[PDB]
Parts: structure tokens; sequence; C-alpha cells
């Protein structure tokens, strides 16, 4: 037993990581296969950041421009090419350590791991949910550009982030691998607002079950509420909508622990409408939003 | 900016887990140069586990009586001895995988990287301290035990914890990789109860630090205390007392941001005696204690 924020094991990423220089910026690159991938702002500078043309900018690129180091190994680059807000540098060398992995792209609500690196170098591996308004709440500095996102099936790892940039307000914004952006953002020097959050019920439950599971009970009570009333009480605290298919998806948990959704939404209205009057849950004191039922079920069953 | 707990990444680590079989026993090894590591405890039998004699069970045991899996190769094992509660199984292959390492044990109050196993296969990576009372609050199942604990410095895994056993509280108790257990537990079939845990003050600034570093500021006040005089209320709240060496370390952070230990002491008195009154710090309800300095430098220098 025992309940913690748990990343995938790291290490068929870390093969892959390499760093990519451009001018006097370096970042982090992804080597799958023979390509690179990286942020294109990679090819901006001090001079043209506000809003960059980077059609023109990487027109005015050659192949030579790009320094792609692999640990203590220069790879050559011998093609290029923009993929949205992702730079494609084709190289000489297909990486031996290519795991079999895919480019997914992730729901709002869900949860990867995060491979942090400075210099191509792995740094620390974290876990992160991609909020309702498209930003996650991660640990990035100077260099992380180029750190990827995501989770592991089998032997097959699935990319569904790589990071770009951090708002004002301290979260992290970035793109899947075909270099489309999560949310509202855009690749300049700008100050951006993400839309206004709210708190992941499905995920809330989730957690609450996890809880049972590992002995923690006081929050539970003999009532139940109906999916209606239960959503108004969510509404009124910024609480996405339960639906039937998150009943669903919760259906193993409710049956492992003899509790029904409709049971346990009921104890999620009284933490919201009285606080937790001195305890805890999980070692926390607030209600966790960023565990999905799979989260729970890996750790729980 | 942010602050999440962080792991170290676990490729080194994962290129040495194995599985080692026993009769019906399947738990997790650790393979370095020709040497296999494991819980002892794999010897057990339900006929004889609530006070085995491992001697002469170890004894009654040759080398074809350990299956030992490094993915879909079995390796041979040529020799077989005990070290406290881990046994040494010489193996007829050196991991080529092997990293540079040391065995290190940890004091309380350190924190370090679980590698969680299943079948000699990496499940998931997630950081834990060792606490006051020799516990740590981890997420094992059965089948785990055999994981293991480690910090990396450049190229080197300092080994630190090897995962033997639950208590009844739900908190997890093992050895350093020498098999010497941390705190007064044993390696049998019985309920063990720890000390009384406290809470690790010096984590608890070094949080606070983190906290002003990435903008939560409000719990700030003008007021300094005095070291004994914030002793007198660590005691009463059950933290452990700070120390100057305590102070000494957290230099570098009371540099960073211009506010002295013994300033951020009074932040801490207040907090212990009012409560946050609805606020959180780093998106926690209530004060954290798992954070080392160090840990603190890493993600906010
Ligand atoms: C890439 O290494 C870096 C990662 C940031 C640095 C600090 N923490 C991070 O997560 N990305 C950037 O610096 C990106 C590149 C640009 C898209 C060109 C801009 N940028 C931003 O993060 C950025 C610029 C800017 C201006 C004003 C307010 C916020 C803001 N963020
Ligand atoms: C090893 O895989 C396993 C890991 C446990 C299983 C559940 N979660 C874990 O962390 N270890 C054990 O099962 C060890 C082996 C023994 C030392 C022989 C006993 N054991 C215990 O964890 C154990 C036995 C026991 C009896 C009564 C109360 C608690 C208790 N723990
Ligand atoms: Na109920
Ligand atoms: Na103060």
């Amino acid at each position: 037993s025992g309940f913690r924020k748990m990343a995938f094991p790291s290490g068929k990423v870390e093969g892959c990581m390499v760093q990519v220089t451009c001018g006097t910026t370096t970042l982090n690159g992804l080597w799958l296969d023979d390509v690179v991938y990286c942020p294109r702002h990679v090819i901006c500078t001090s001079e043209d950041m506000l809003n960059p043309n980077y059609e023109d900018l990487l027109i005015r690129k050659s192949n030579h421009n790009f320094l792609v180091q692999a640990g203590n190994v220069q790879l050559r680059v011998i093609g290029h090419s923009m993929q949205n807000c992702v730079l494609k540098l084709k190289v000489d060398t297909a990486n031996p350590k290519t795991p079999k992995y895919k480019f997914v792209r992730i729901q709002p609500g869900q949860t990867f791991s995060v491979l942090a690196c400075y210099n191509g170098s792995p740094s620390g591996v974290y876990q992160c949910a991609m909020r309702p308004n498209f930003t996650i709440k991660g640990s990035f500095l100077n260099g992380s550009c180029g750190s990827v996102g995501f989770n592991i099936d089998y032997d097959c790892v699935s990319f569904c982030y790589m990071h770009h940039m951090e708002l004002p307000t301290g979260v992290h914004a970035g793109t899947d691998l075909e270099g489309n952006f999560y949310g509202p953002f855009v690749d300049r020097q700008t100050a951006q607002a993400a839309g206004t959050d709210t708190t992941i019920t499905v995920n809330v439950l989730a957690w609450l079950y996890a809880a049972v599971i590992n002995g923690d009970r006081w929050f539970l009570n003999r009532f139940t509420t109906t999916l209606n009333d239960f959503n108004l009480v969510a509404m009124k605290y910024n609480y996405e909508p339960l639906t039937q298919d998150h009943v669903d998806i919760l259906g193993p948990l409710s049956a492992q622990t003899g509790i029904a959704v409709l049971d346990m939404c009921a104890s999620l209205k009284e933490l919201l409408q009285n606080g937790m009057n001195g305890r805890t849950i999980l070692g926390s004191a607030l209600l966790e939003d960023e565990f999905t039922p799979f989260d729970v079920v890996r750790q729980c069953s």
C-alpha cells in the first residue's frame, strides 16, 4: 500500500535526449530514428523574438547552422524542415536506442511524465496533468525547452508533450510532437494568459477511492446523491461536470471498495461545503485532482 | 520556475534490475558487475516465516535453487552468500550496463528516488525521505521487495535503500545495500512498530524558501526570532531542533532570497501557531518536510 505521485521509468526517453544549438541558443531535442525534433524557437534571436516570421528565419538557415550533440558525439544534420512549431532535423545516424513509440495528443485531465533536461542531459522526472486550460504546472528553468512528456504502455513510449514556454503565472505551455500547441499559446516573446482553470472532478473522485483503499475513511458517509444534484454543487465550486462516462470509468474502483460512485459523490459534496476540519487525506489537506482513475488503479490494485 | 517533487532519471538503475525466484517466491534483485543483491527473505517459506533461522535456511540451499532472470535471459548462479539481511548471488555474467556506483547509508531527513519494480520490471519512480523514525512513506505492493532507492551525482549512482517490508501502519522498511536495516526492524512475518516520528524542520524551512523563490510571499513578516525561542516552539509542535549547521546549510537560499534564516523562522512559528487561514504554499495546505535544502537548490537556482 501507500499512494505517491509516481512517474514512469525514464530510461527509454533518456536514450533519446540530445542537445541542439543554433547561434547562442542551446536547448534539448528528441532523437528518434534519424530525426531530431526540437522547438523551432531555437532559431529566434533577441533581435527578432517579439513576433518572428519562422518561415523566413528557417529559409535563411543551412544544415551546418544546427549543432546536434548526443553525449560526446556530434550528429551531422543532413536536412531541416518545419513541422508547425517543431523543427525536424534529419541526421546521418539513426538512434540505436530508439524505443517503440507513438506521437499521441492528450486530453485535458490526463497525466504524463516529464523528463526535465538541460544541455541534452536528463535532470529529473516528475508527473503532471494537462489542465483544463491546456497548461501544465511543471518545473522548468532556462534551457529546459525540448524536454518531453510521455506515457509508457508495455514497451511503447507515447510522446504527448514538448516544452516551449513559461507563462507570467509560472505555469507551462508546449506542443504535441506534431508541433501543435496545447491551448491558445504562440511561440513568441510575449506575455500570454491561459483561460480560467477548473478542477478535474473525476480525478478527485479517483483519489478519494485511492484514499479508501489506503485506509482513509473519515470522509465517508451513509448518504448518496443524484448525478444532477452533485453537478449543481460541482458548478458552484468550479469543478467540471461529472458524466456517466466518468461514473463508468470509476466502476473498477467502486467495485473494489464497495462504494458506489454516487455514494462517494456525497462525500465530495460534504468536503466542498465543510472542508476537512483539520484532517488529511493521503497526506494532503486539499482535494487532489492530478491522479486519473488509471493512475489510481496502477498503485491500488 | 515551478516546484515539483522530482525523482532522478531512473535509466541507470533500470539497467540493473533482475528477477530472483526461490521456490514460489519471486522478487527483484540488483545486478551490479557479477553479483545480484536481493532480500534474504526470498528463501523463507510459509512454514518458516514467523522467525526464520536464515543461516540454516541458506545452508540448505544450492546455487541451482536460485532462478535469476535478466529480461529474457537466465543468469547462471555460481555462488551464494549472506550479507546481513541481503543475499549476494554471484552470477557467471557481469552486467554490461553496470553504472559507476557506491553503497551509501543515508541519514534521516535525507531524500532519495525509488524505482518500484515487479518481476524484475521497473514500474514507476518516486521520491521519498528517510523519516526520523527510519521508515519511508512509499508505494509498494506484493512483489516489490528488492526495489531500490538511490541518488545520482554526475554519472555515479549512490544506492542507499533496498525494500523489505510494510509495517501495519502502511509505511515501509528496508536496508542499506550492505543489508543493515534502517531502524529497529527485522525481516520476519511479524507486526512491528516504528518509533514516534517528528517533522524535519530544516526541510520545512527549505521548502518555505522554495515558495518565496516561486512567488509565494504571504506568510512573510517583518519579525525575527532567536534560535532558542524558535526551538521552544519547535518542541511544542513535534518539530526537530534547528541547529546552527542547519542555518549554515540554508545559507545559499537565505542569500538568494535576502531573507535571514531566523527571519524565516518567525514565519514558521506564526504558521505553526495560526495555520494558513485558507491559503496555500506551493500548492499545499500543510507544511511540507520531504524536500532537503539540496533538493530546493536543484529546482530553484
Ligand atoms: C525554453 O528553454 C524556455 C523555457 C522557459 C524559461 C524559464 N522557464 C521556462 O519554462 N522557453 C522560453 O523562454 C520561451 C521561448 C519563447 C517562446 C520565444 C518565449 N519564451 C517564454 O517562455 C516567454 C517569453 C515571455 C515574455 C513575457 C512573459 C512571459 C514569457 N515567457
Ligand atoms: C516484499 O515484496 C514484501 C513487500 C510488502 C508487501 C506489501 N507491501 C510491501 O511493501 N515484503 C514482505 O511481505 C515482508 C517479508 C517479511 C519480512 C517476511 C514479512 N513482510 C512484511 O512486509 C510483513 C509481514 C507482516 C506481518 C504482520 C504485520 C505486518 C507485516 N509485514
Ligand atoms: Na456517502
Ligand atoms: Na519574518
